[PDB]
């Protein structure tokens, strides 16, 4: 659903804002899972997430990973999927972000909600083998007032 | 479909590269039509393109617009569409582009084929009303050799 935070926000800061708005608890474990999911090449299984994060989180169980994933799914920031003939569920961080457009004439700035930059990081990794670290984006255009 | 021209190219630059590789002529009018199609915010008819471009092209007829659109359709950069209760053809630009990824450690550059930046432009227009002119995109990451 289309909305604004009156500023650009990356996927990570976006989720945290949305959760705070909904008065949802945000632990360090939850932040770590969110950050891992965002930065992830693949669509990791819960076990993958767990195995990669456990060493830095002593009180973490697999149950903790699944429980957090359920909340992120229910709040619409990750999606669950299965592939054919495979019993494991795979998780995909698909949370949106907010990016700026600048008027090339009057320099006025507006923001918009984006879900496509994620698919670019994936297309890049698939074709090139790079582990994608960041894809910083800003759009340029002509604001409605300058179109008139 | 996935391929490289060994350089980043935007949607416009990409179409010209593709046409060149097939030794297809590229006139000023063909360039103007490619650009128009890329920057259109609604699916234009041939007459819309014609009426908008003709003042800069005394050479141009409606035929020239249709002929150029046909070439662009045949080369995979535009598609035709029909709507209910209208006999007129409308056109959609569907060409991809090529963007770089830069390795943060060693600086090696590779490129990949992209179709999503155009969707970003569309979302920006729909939500904000701005006419999008450009979205410079460069990806950064860790190249296979460095990892
Ligand atoms: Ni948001
Ligand atoms: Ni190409
Ligand atoms: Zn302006
Ligand atoms: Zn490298």
């Amino acid at each position: 659903d289309i909305h604004s935070h009156q500023q650009a926000l990356d996927a990570y800061e976006n989720v945290l804002e949305h959760l705070r708005e909904k008065h949802i608890r945000i632990t360090e474990t939850r932040k770590a899972i969110i950050s891992y999911m965002i930065q992830s090449t693949e669509h990791p299984s819960a076990d993958k997430i767990y195995r990669d994060l456990q060493p830095n989180f002593p009180n973490m169980s697999l149950a903790t990973v699944y429980n957090n994933l359920k909340v992120l799914v229910d709040e619409g920031f990750v999606s669950e999927l299965k592939i054919s003939n495979d019993l494991t569920t795979y998780y995909d961080f698909m949370g949106h972000q907010h990016v700026n457009v600048v008027c090339e004439i009057c320099g006025k700035i507006a923001d918009f909600m984006d879900v496509d930059v994620m698919d670019i990081a994936k297309e890049a990794h698939e074709q090139t083998g790079y582990k994608v670290t960041r894809i910083p984006v800003i759009a340029y255009g002509i604001c409605p007032d300058c179109q008139a």
